[PDB]
């Protein structure tokens, strides 16, 4: 669909994320232009699976063990999409519990950005 | 326009940055639906500027003085628009020296997020 652009609201979308680590599960994601890898939280996947260590820019400049790094592909499914977007890595916030669809998926998507 | 996503290439776009500090700028700036607001680099402005304190919540946790808040509105020309973009403030990154056009911009070019 289109999603207008307001300050005052989140671009925010229902997405089913499926880890691979635990049973799928349906959560608010920001669409995130401007993000390029997308971004799951922790609360997602299992704490018996391994994820592994990368630094990620951010708002406060560089945060070292802020942000892990999937092991295993994750599927994202849009209320909109029959078929899944398949990531072969994104982000994990282990903090925040951040959700975030960035470009990586938004390719998929065939999303764009679009400026009258 | 109509910018594409992909993970690779960020959609970033020529702007003309008027601070009223000092003369029209083009920098090269992100475009950005997950940002609530603009943030264009202190090397826009004058040493001799006021600008206000303020917090913002980024990647990483906290951050109490990174980002700085204009006093004077910010004036911002795109390519494919003669009329400047106004924007009562918006945020100065006084060390990254980021370009980001957040959905303070986009909502007055009446942009929007597609996905088909
Ligand atoms: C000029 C280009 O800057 P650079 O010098 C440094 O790279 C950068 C690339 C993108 C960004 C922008 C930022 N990215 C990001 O953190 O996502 C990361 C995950 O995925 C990878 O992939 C690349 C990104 C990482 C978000 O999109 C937007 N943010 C909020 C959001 C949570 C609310 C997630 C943080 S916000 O904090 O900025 C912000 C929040 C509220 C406001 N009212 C105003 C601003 C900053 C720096 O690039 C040149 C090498």
């Amino acid at each position: 669909p289109v999603i207008p652009l307001d300050p005052a609201r989140r671009p925010v979308i229902k997405a089913q994320v499926d880890t691979q680590t635990s049973h799928p599960k349906t959560i608010e994601a920001l669409l995130d232009t401007g993000a390029d890898m997308t971004v799951i939280p922790i609360a997602l996947f299992s704490s018996n699976t391994p994820l592994k260590n990368t630094s990620v820019l951010g708002a406060g400049g560089q945060t070292q063990d802020h942000f892990k790094l999937t092991s295993l592909p994750v599927l994202i499914r849009l209320p909109f999409r029959t078929t899944p977007i398949v990531l072969t890595s994104c982000l994990v916030d282990t903090k925040n519990n951040w959700a975030i669809i960035g470009r990586d998926a938004l390719q998929q998507c065939q999303g764009v950005l679009y400026l009258p």
